[PDB]
């Protein structure tokens, strides 16, 4: 297993417009296009995206590319967080794609607002972690997929994704 893999298995493959799960156009492999109630500004979003006029549909290539470009923006936004950073340094590889993800899903911002938690991680106090991330809109709202982001953290293995 491998960050990509992970993502996939979290973000399915789309390649026509659809809403993901907060109700907003996305495309792809979790790609979101607009936080607008507009489906033509998501269709303007896809086509400044893409490079070409899609009527709000892309090719598997495509949408693999665009996942590329998130995943390497989830990363450059650690790197470039003074919160995340150090907590990300201090983890090791599987745990470090848990991060990823969970910036992937909710932005840098969003993730490095998590301060107890992170707290917790830089600890490595694991069930702790794993308590207290459960704590959140993010666990309510998406369960299945926080579960298996949450046991990657306490666990330090693939457990919750191999048989995905
Ligand atoms: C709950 C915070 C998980 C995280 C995210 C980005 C970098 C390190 C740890």
């Amino acid at each position: 297993m491998n960050i990509f893999e992970m993502l996939r298995i979290d973000e399915g493959l789309r390649l026509k417009i659809y809403k993901d799960t907060e109700g907003y156009y996305t495309i792809g492999i979790g790609h979101l296009l607009t936080k607008s109630p507009s489906l033509n500004a998501a269709k303007s979003e896809l086509d400044k995206a893409i490079g070409r006029n899609c009527n709000g549909v892309i090719t598997k290539d495509e949408a693999e590319k665009l996942f590329n470009q998130d995943v390497d923006a989830a990363v450059r936004g650690i790197l470039r967080n003074a919160k995340l950073k150090p907590v990300y340094d201090s983890l090791d590889a599987v745990r470090r794609c848990a991060a990823i993800n969970m910036v992937f899903q909710m932005g840098e911002t969003g993730v490095a607002g998590f301060t107890n938690s992170l707290r917790m991680l830089q600890q490595k106090r694991w069930d702790e972690a794993a308590v207290n991330l459960a704590k959140s809109r993010w666990y309510n709202q998406t369960p299945n997929r926080a579960k298996r982001v949450i046991t990657t953290f306490r666990t330090g293995t693939w457990d919750a994704y191999k048989n995905l």
